[PDB]
């Protein structure tokens, strides 16, 4: 929900993300529950990405009288992922990964009536883990990730039809029987909607933990717990060289989640999977932005938000070559209108998957995904405004898997 990602690989995707603290099929999972580690007895790599063609559309009027029609105002992306596990011992193993669980980006044109909420708003993040894991006996696994976060950010804001709305409410008070209120009621007016009121750009580190425990019933039946924490970022605006002759300030916190997963092999060629995801933000979405010496302060409120997903999936062993898999998923956010944005899109969110894997021998595969997201249509209050959002996506997926250490 909100600008989750659940985007790390692309068998997952073929899934849509269902029980994947549970699977290790591939070595994506380990990103997901480091306890997993344990369920790797080769050095095993997997790296691809996973490309969102999102469609989603604002309507509405301005009590100004302005549209605040804007179709089409969040732009596709890349999303990528690699994946590195290898064992240390009969007990312990560990694993790295690149993969982003979080972005967003949302543009509108310079001179949408909406401006003070709508503009540009461009969040990228780069999640890098490293994580161990320990295996206690043939049921029980441990593990713990730390992850360090590179978080990039660019956030614009303008007038758009602010100067409208404060003109027509001086023309309505005692003031617009005034020469001088009338007056002010034309400076009001005047200003340009794509005149500047806010600007980020910024580039920051922040950290996290993430943890995981690993049940299995026996080598086909397996069930997961896992945490991820919080990640705050805090974003903050030679001569030797000539041989002798960033902006704003944002908080952001990222949120913390918990998943349970389980994975059931219920025949050689089938298995089912699914999970129970919740996850809680210590902000609210809108944004509210002031200045000191001429800098952007953006400030988010200080409040509990959340949401959860359900997911099920099931994947046909069909032969030693080919995987299928198919899933489906929702993903449950209760955003009061009152409390959305324009800037990020947030609805429910129905998914629909399917994917295949090719295995070329028992060291090598690619995995191919596709998921179509449906999205709720929802209301959004902001500001002095009232919207209605629209939206839906497709994602399109690509892995390539190997493990090392071929021999017979
Ligand atoms: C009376 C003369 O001052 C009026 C202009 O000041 C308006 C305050 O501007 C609001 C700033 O925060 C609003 C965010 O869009
Ligand atoms: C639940 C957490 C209990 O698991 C702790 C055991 O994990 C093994 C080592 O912990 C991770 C160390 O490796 C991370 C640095 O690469
Ligand atoms: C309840 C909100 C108050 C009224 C809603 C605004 C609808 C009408 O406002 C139109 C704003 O247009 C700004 C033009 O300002 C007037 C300038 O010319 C008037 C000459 O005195
Ligand atoms: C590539 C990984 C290397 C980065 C490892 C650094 C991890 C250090 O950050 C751990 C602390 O993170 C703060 C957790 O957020 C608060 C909740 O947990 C705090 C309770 O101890
Ligand atoms: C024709 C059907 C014969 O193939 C049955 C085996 O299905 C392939 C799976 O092989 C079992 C081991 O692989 C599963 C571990 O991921
Ligand atoms: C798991 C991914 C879903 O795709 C499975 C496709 O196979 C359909 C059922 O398997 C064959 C049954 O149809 C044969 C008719 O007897
Ligand atoms: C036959 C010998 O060539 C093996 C080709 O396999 C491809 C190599 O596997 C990918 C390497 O990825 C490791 C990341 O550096
Ligand atoms: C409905 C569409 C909304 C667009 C923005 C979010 C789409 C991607 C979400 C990815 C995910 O939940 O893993
Ligand atoms: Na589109
Ligand atoms: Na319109
Ligand atoms: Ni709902
Ligand atoms: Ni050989």
């Amino acid at each position: 929900a909100g600008e989750q990602l659940n985007e790390f690989s692309s068998s997952g995707l073929g899934r849509a993300y269902s029980g994947e603290g549970a699977i290790a099929d591939d070595a994506g999972n380990v990103s997901r529950n480091p306890a997993l580690i344990t369920m790797f007895d080769r050095p095993t790599f997997s790296a691809g990405a996973v490309y969102i063609d999102p469609d989603v559309n604002i309507s509405g009027t301005s009590p100004s009288g302005r549209s605040l029609k804007a179709d089409n105002i969040a732009p596709t992306a890349w999303v990528p992922n690699m994946h590195f596990v290898a064992p240390i011992n009969d007990q312990f193993g560990w694993g790295a990964s690149i993969t982003s669980n979080y972005g967003l980006a949302t543009e509108f044109n310079d001179t949408y009536a909406g401006g003070s909420v709508g503009g540009t708003t461009d969040l990228e993040t780069m999640n890098l883990n490293l994580s161990g894991a320990y295996r206690l006996n043939n049921a029980w696994s441990f593990g713990l990730g730390f992850n360090a976060v590179y978080a990039r950010a660019k956030i614009e804001r303008f007038a758009g039809d602010l100067g409208q709305l404060v003109a027509g409410q001086i023309m309505q008070s005692p003031a617009g029987q005034t020469q001088q209120g009338q007056a002010l009621a034309a400076t009001a007016n005047g200003i340009d909607s794509n005149t500047k009121i806010a600007h980020l750009n910024g580039n920051q580190w922040g950290f996290g933990w993430n943890a995981g425990i690993l049940y299995e019933l026996d080598k086909n039946n397996r069930y997961a717990l896992t945490y991820r924490s919080e990640v705050k970022i805090d974003f903050k605006g030679r001569a030797f060289n000539n041989y002798g002759l960033q902006s704003g300030y944002l908080t952001l916190n990222l949120p913390e989640m918990w998943e349970v997963s389980g994975y059931n092999r219920v025949d050689p060629q089938w298995a089912i999977h699914y999970s129970l995801a919740y996850t809680s933000w210590s902000q609210f979405q809108q944004l509210k932005a002031t200045s000191t010496s001429g800098d952007t302060l953006f400030q988010k409120h200080e409040g509990f938000k959340d949401a959860y997903r359900i997911a099920l999936g099931t994947t046909y062993y069909y032969d030693d070559n080919w995987t299928f898999r198919t899933g489906i998923a929702f993903d449950d956010s209760p955003v009061p209108a009152q409390n959305r944005s324009i800037s990020i899109p947030d609805q429910d969110r129905f998914w629909l998957s399917a994917g295949t894997t090719y295995a070329f021998n028992k060291d090598a595969s690619v995995d191919v995904g596709v998921s179509y997201m449906h999205g709720q249509s929802v209301k959004i209050n902001e500001g002095p405004y009232q919207f209605e959002s629209e939206g839906k996506a497709w994602l399109f997926g690509t892995n390539f898997n190997y493990a090392f250490h071929h021999h017979h």
